[PDB]
């Protein structure tokens, strides 16, 4: 695993300007909430209005 432990819940209509260093996991989260990491242990279910 690459990165593990993420516990956030974002709501809609939340702009959450996400910040870091550089190559501590930003753009890999940023493809990772589409859906183009392998995910071994997480609960996630998107859904929408
Ligand atoms: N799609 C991917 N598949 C495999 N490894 C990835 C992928 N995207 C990023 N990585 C790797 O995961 C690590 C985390 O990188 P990260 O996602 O933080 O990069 P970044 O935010 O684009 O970087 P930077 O701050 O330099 O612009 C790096 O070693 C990177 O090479």
């Amino acid at each position: 695993p690459t990165l593990s432990n993420i516990t956030i819940r974002i709501p809609r209509g939340q702009l959450t300007m996400i910040v870091g260093q550089v190559g501590c996991g930003k753009s890999s989260l940023l493809l990772a909430t589409l859906g183009e990491m392998q995910k071994v242990s997480g609960a996630v279910f998107w859904n929408s209005n």
